[PDB]
């Protein structure tokens, strides 16, 4: 039994071990009935682990917002960091796709309402994600409200502040779920985490990648050498989906859909 500040937990409930943290469920000290999960500093690879969970604290603590992972509290030192945070009972998409295969339209909008919902507020921050993907939306029941399961987006060890006026140009994210710009090696803006929503979007539809690929290095020259890129959407999709995912995944950024048309798609009603 560790303790952190009002917090404890033990190393024997381990919820994951990633490469660049390793998490754990704890409780309260006092309230034992509020649980959490304890990341902490993968040593494996340590001086990552640290940058990426210092770079979390940086962003959570000015982040307050049902849809994103709440930091409850955090403790920095010079070798070590530790986050406490709110545990998420229901796992992560990810899993949740493995079983279910496809989602119906209406989990989709249930599940992109509140994603978007989070983006807003990100977006009113002036802070970029920059590693959206099934394994970093996590699923929580906190239940007499209409469609209780909540949809809390994780894991800002890459995200950073982009002002209005700025590119951003670090390489970071996923391949599979990085826009076009990002993995070109150009400069990019807030849109690019439009990219990767549009891509959860349609493989949570269809069961795939959007654009698949062998390798990274494949998919990067397959976006090199296709000036327009065009999803191939069932014909079963409703319009407003066919058209949300259609403007999402625009392969040029300028054409790509921006965040006030993304809030107010007819998709989202
Ligand atoms: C390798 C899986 C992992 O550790 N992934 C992860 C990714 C992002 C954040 C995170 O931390 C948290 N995880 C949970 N819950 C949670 C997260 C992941 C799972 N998995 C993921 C897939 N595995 C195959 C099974 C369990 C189970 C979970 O509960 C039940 N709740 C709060 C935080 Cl801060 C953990
Ligand atoms: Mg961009």
């Amino acid at each position: 039994t560790e303790t952190v500040g009002k917090f404890e937990f033990s190393r024997k409930d381990l919820i994951g071990h990633g490469a660049f943290a390793v998490v754990f469920k704890g409780r309260h000290r006092e309230k034992h009935d509020l649980e959490v999960a304890v990341k902490c500093i993968n040593k494996k690879n340590l001086a990552k682990s640290q940058t990426l969970l210092g770079k979390e604290i940086k962003i959570l603590k000015e982040l307050k917002h049902e849809n994103i992972v709440a930091l409850y509290d955090f403790q920095e030192m010079a070798n070590s960091v530790y986050l406490v945070m709110e545990y998420c009972n229901g796992g992560d998409l990810a899993d949740y796709l493995h079983a279910m295969r496809t989602l119906s339209e209406d989990t989709i909008r249930l599940f992109l309402q509140q994603i978007a919902g989070a983006m807003r507020l990100l977006h009113s921050k002036g802070i970029i994600h920059r590693d959206l993907k099934p394994q970093n939306i996590l699923l929580s029941n906190p239940r007499a409200n209409p469609n209780s399961i909540r949809v809390k987006i994780a894991d800002f060890g890459f995200a950073r502040y982009l002002q209005s006026n700025m590119m951003a140009a670090t390489l970071c994210g996923s391949p599979m779920y990085m826009a076009p710009e990002v993995i070109m090696s150009q400069h990019y803006d807030g849109k690019a985490d439009l990219w990767s929503i549009g891509t959860i979007v349609y493989q949570c539809l269809t069961g795939k990648a959007p654009f698949q690929a062998s390798s990274p290095q494949d998919l990067r020259l397959f976006y090199e050498k296709n000036k327009t890129l065009v999803p191939t959407i069932p014909a079963a999709t409703s319009a407003p989906l066919r058209q949300l995912l259609l403007a999402l995944l625009q392969r040029n950024h300028k054409d790509r859909m921006d965040f006030d048309e993304f809030f107010h798609h007819p998709f989202l009603d």
